[PDB]
């Protein structure tokens, strides 16, 4: 049993569940970072992260097949001893973040090792996969002025 909660930071402005960060169009691009608060991951195991930034309007993806940007971060993430903790994914300074529009971060977390036995043969045969893909999550959304 596992989950991710995520917090987007756009040009130093952090979103919350209550209130999305507001930024001005940057021209040099908007710096986008996502904090991944993970729960119930397998302790001490290595995972890979794919973060995806989408344009969003009224809690629906505008163009779900055309992400603004995709980040793989450092390429490997280590779970805490408790299975709960935080990782930070940098997207970098992102072009195509436009005035009057909102953007939401989606996250996919996948174990490096097979950790899930799906057929009860006693051997893990599947990677552990956890995601947070919520287009209504203010915590993952920022607004451009
Ligand atoms: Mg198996």
């Amino acid at each position: 049993v596992s989950s991710l909660q995520t917090t987007v930071e756009a040009d130093g402005q952090s979103s919350t569940a209550e209130k999305s960060a507001e930024v001005t169009e940057n021209k040099d691009g908007v710096n986008v970072v996502d904090t991944i608060h993970y729960k119930g991951l397998i302790p001490k195991q290595k995972y890979e992260v794919v973060g995806i930034l989408y344009e969003v309007k009224d809690g629906k993806l505008v163009d779900p097949n055309k992400p603004i940007t995709i980040s793989n971060g450092t390429g490997e993430y280590t779970v805490s001893d408790s299975g709960e903790g935080e990782w930070k994914l940098n997207f970098g300074k992102i072009d195509g973040v436009e005035a009057r529009k909102s953007y939401v971060v989606y996250e996919e977390v996948t174990s490096v090792e097979n950790l899930v036995d799906t057929d009860n043969d006693g051997n893990p045969d599947k990677k552990h996969e956890v995601e947070h893909k919520d287009p209504k999550d203010k915590s993952q959304t920022f607004v451009v002025k």
